[PDB]
């Protein structure tokens, strides 16, 4: 029958400071233990005579207070609890030993939570709880997006050299802005992949690989708890983004919806801590007007590139991009064409470009009345993305399947591609909800007047009804 | 086997009064500890006997409570915790010790987190510029304006007090983005902190207000002020920049801060706004931030001065431009910044950046010649850097030419017309009060050639 305790100091005349049962009482060694090799902090073990008999582990449960600094002597530790108060406690051997390098044993930063037993004033232990394959060929329509991703990703981190020798210092971030359907998250991940790849650890092929090096977060994810709030993982994500700087394969830090962001002030500080770092932080937002030019401003996100809509030969990449030569083409078109299933397929793809684009009254999306009275109408050429001609190669897949099913003959046809075209025409008809207030902007911006009412325009051969949009 | 006390009182009759575990008591001391060495909070250690036989050190580890009124006689600590309550605790030795000055404990005052144990009554211990006027380009009136406001009262004290003149305490920077207004501030704080006939820098902005990180910030406020009169109480100079007053303008305890150093003129509270008309006129009046120095837009010839410092005869101009000056680098800069500077502020129509529309009906055309600023400066720098880097790859010869300043520029002006970030109601503040009618719709133009769209502009 014996207690246990908690080792205080450390004396040369073998007699050890004790907490146990009560106020720090000092009581002598047994001759079996040896007083040099007892670390602080560490449970000791008291037989009925008051003696230290033998060492132990150190306590594994006990309050959780999350560390604030380390103050003087590199040893105390200021840490605070669940009410806000702060206590100073001494550091258990574990803690301040200096074989941890940089979930896994590492060193004490303010943030991280520490198992500390107030009555001894210890803490003992920590309690961590806490790539693309895409490249620029794969994305249509974007050739001078991707020249100026170039010219402002790649070529600094290429050339630095050069850069150093014009005394021009790599830009930090890269702004990416326009209408959704296409970019965003699609670009975010080609620069990376480009990236990786461009290099690809200059050496011994024999040996190199496009290797992996990529990171993405949203903007959506800040009101979001669970773990942990808001403001604290800001920090941890460039910590991770600065543990990947040094190993040579760096990732990139992309803020999706960067417009629902804007609180603001720590991001300031987070991506001005890794400007002496060569780490791209890019920013993606379908409407860039509420977006503070703070972080706009030359040093942080220094290009600002814009994702513009489709224009007809935009979609026409795309729908090469959507249409392979792999894909059912119906030999009813394959005939026509010579059984050419290269030129089939380009010309069923400028045949559905030029479907879409021509100003008809089957292409009238909607009409927009001003300020001054003026209304003008607007069609679908205006308002093409990659989402939208995703969803009708998409629809028109569907149409061919459904007709094989029925019909028994495989194939996709240009009846199933204007159907497709049409169908997805009068959804966005009944619901446009692909329009945003930017789209608005440069709608006004380019007639010269304010936009008052906004409508939808139907064909009346569906069942899509018009109706009504507010910009405000 | 022995037991440990904390000191309370040390009396003549070599008692002593000690504290530890329960009943708390005064016990005999042994002849080889003496009472008169003895001083307060020490730690010491009783055998069974109860008798003090070692004097120990003091308790390194506790709880940590702020400290609020260094209290009269003895100096007995009033302190709190954020349990939002009062105690009154005993000061050990080393704290009231008079050896200290003003990671090594100095003089106590309130504000300082002290280590104190709660049932003893006790506190052991406390728990804790480059750029010159020079480098600023195109604004030489602001500068003077801000050094006769700052370092001159301070250079010349007994001229200032003959003429029954006081100096004033704080500037105040406002005015539109880009030209930054941190590097004036920076610049006379360091100008300032070389006088002696490094004084001093600091600096603080006003976005992290509603940041907390550790603590709350509620009392910031008063602890930066107590870190600037630190160094108030030995004759060095303090500038308190607050960057960004506009976010703040909750306000009043900015207002009784800056009051409480009025008193000691060593301190300057330096302000900057990118627009004035929110800032509180309380903090304005005279004596809080006595003059008011507007940094503008700059003209042609700020440009220039400015694409001086961007660009310097150490940049690698192009041979092609060197040989048309006759090899000389300072002259060809010279031209290339001064043709530059002209291609920005000429008055051609590629050079128009907005349309405004008038409550009267009539529309304004105006240009980038308006808006140039330092950010666009430096980013046309910039863009003309990267274009001469891509030269030199795709070409083989090295330099940089004023053709890729140009292109640059006109980069820069396609950039702006597409995202008008540049432009704050600051602006639409002079345009409407220079046109005399209000403005009810702001739109981009663009010239058409370029990838940019038509935005309206929409700005509160």
């Amino acid at each position: 029958p014996s207690g246990y305790g908690v080792l205080l100091a450390t004396h040369d005349d073998d007699t050890v400071d004790v907490f146990t049962s009560g106020r720090k009482m000092r009581l002598t060694c047994s001759p079996n233990i040896d007083a040099a090799s007892l670390k602080k902090g560490q449970t000791v073990r008291l037989n009925e005579a008051l003696t230290v008999v033998e060492a132990g582990t150190f306590e594994a449960v006990g309050e959780i207070s999350t560390l604030r600094e380390i103050l003087a002597d590199g040893h105390r530790a200021l840490v605070v609890g669940h009410a806000d108060e702060e206590r100073v406690v001494w550091l258990a051997d574990p803690l301040i030993a200096e074989d941890l390098p940089d979930t896994r044993p590492r060193k004490l930063r303010p943030g991280d939570s520490l198992l500390v037993d107030t009555k001894a004033g210890y803490a003992f232990e920590r309690i961590p709880k806490a790539v693309p394959d895409v490249s620029y060929a794969d994305i249509g329509g974007l050739s001078r997006q991707i020249e100026q991703i170039r010219d402002a990703v790649e070529l600094p981190f290429l050339h630095k050299e050069l850069y150093r020798e014009y005394s021009l210092r790599p830009p930090k971030g890269v702004l990416l802005y326009g209408p959704p359907g296409c970019g965003k998250t699609l670009i975010a991940k080609a620069v990376a992949n480009s990236l990786a790849k461009k290099m690809a650890e200059v050496r011994g092929d024999d040996a190199h690989e496009a290797k992996s090096y990529f990171l993405n977060i949203k903007g959506p994810e800040l009101l979001n708890k669970f773990v942990g709030e808001t403001e604290r993982h800001i920090r941890l994500i460039f910590q991770r983004a600065r543990e990947k700087a040094s190993e040579g394969t760096p990732v990139i830090v992309f803020f999706d919806e960067m417009d629902s962001i804007f609180v603001v002030p720590q991001l300031l500080s987070e991506i001005d801590g890794v400007e002496g770092l060569e780490v791209i932080v890019i920013g993606a937002s379908n409407r860039e007007d509420m977006i503070d030019p703070a972080i706009l401003r030359p040093g942080r996100l220094d290009v600002k590139i814009k994702i513009e809509r489709p224009d007809a030969e935009a979609a026409q990449d795309i729908y090469s991009k959507y249409l392979t030569e792999f894909l059912p083409v119906h030999a009813d078109d394959l005939a026509e064409f010579d059984g050419d299933r290269s030129a089939c397929i380009k010309a069923m793809i400028e045949k559905v470009v030029d479907r879409m684009y021509a100003e008809i009254d089957d292409n009238r999306f909607l009409e927009v009345t001003y300020a001054n009275g003026d209304k003008e109408v607007m069609y679908f050429k205006d308002f093409n993305s990659g989402a939208m001609i995703q969803n009708v190669v998409d629809r028109a897949k569907k149409n061919a399947i459904k007709s094989v099913l029925e019909t028994g003959q495989p194939g996709l046809r240009i009846q199933h591609l204007l159907d497709s075209i049409v169908d997805e025409f009068a959804e966005n008809e009944d619901l446009p909800n692909t329009t945003n207030p930017d789209d608005w902007a440069r709608i006004s911006g380019k007639k010269g007047e304010r936009i008052v009412y906004i409508r939808t325009l139907v064909t009346g051969k569906s069942s899509s009804a018009s109706r009504a949009i507010d910009t405000e």
